[PDB]
């Protein structure tokens, strides 16, 4: 076990899930800024099996799970593995991919019914027309299993139509639409007091 990093410490019942755009529309520059991101997420967060979980999966054309649900490793060896997650630089960074790997392999079997289901899908890019058919479905599939889904567009590649598609599914759907990676920690808070907020208290 670890004690809190900071005052500002979420611990209610929620499985987090980080999903990373990892096309080459973010430098790795950025993309540092992305993780150090996520990292100062997890620093507010309870990490435990009986308070917040958290995953992280780093997107492309497929997904990489760094961090899965239900990894029993010290909050602070899980922020380093989020740290060290190694910049792709795709071409391609598919949000339907990754949403249907959300959907069919994050919240499949529900282990913990007892805990509010978010997904926080920071994005970058645009993936190809080509790879959007089941978009729509794979969202709703997650509104169906009350998994909210929370978009974070980065930057003008940022695929602000599906951002708007995904706010349209479900009233919890919020977006958070910023100019780039050097805005997230202005509202990094804000982000988190919103979905600490939706998560029931143990």
């Amino acid at each position: 076990s670890e004690p809190p990093l900071h005052d500002f410490y979420c611990s209610r019942l929620l499985d987090l899930v980080f999903l990373l755009d990892g096309s080459s529309r973010l430098s790795e520059a950025e993309f540092e800024v992305l993780k150090a991101f996520v990292v100062d997420m997890m620093e507010r967060l309870r990490v435990s099996q009986k308070w917040v979980r958290v995953a992280v999966v780093e997107y492309h054309d497929g997904s990489h799970a760094y961090i899965g649900l239900k990894d029993r490793k010290r909050p602070s060896e899980l922020r380093r593995i989020a740290s060290q997650v190694k910049y792709a630089g795709s071409q391609v960074a598919s949000t339907s991919e990754v949403l249907k790997y959300t959907l069919f392999q994050i919240f499949s079997k529900i282990d913990r019914p007892e805990a509010s289901r978010i997904a926080l899908l920071l994005m970058a890019s645009q993936e190809p027309q080509r790879m959007s058919r089941n978009f729509v479905r794979y969202v709703q599939g997650l509104k169906k299993k009350k998994v909210i889904v929370i978009p974070v567009g980065i930057g003008p590649h940022a695929n602000l139509k599906q951002i708007r598609l995904i706010e349209k599914q479900a009233p919890e759907n919020k977006a958070f639409v910023l100019s780039s990676v050097d805005e997230l920690e202005q509202q990094r808070d804000e982000i988190v007091s919103y979905l600490c907020d939706l998560a029931p208290e143990a």
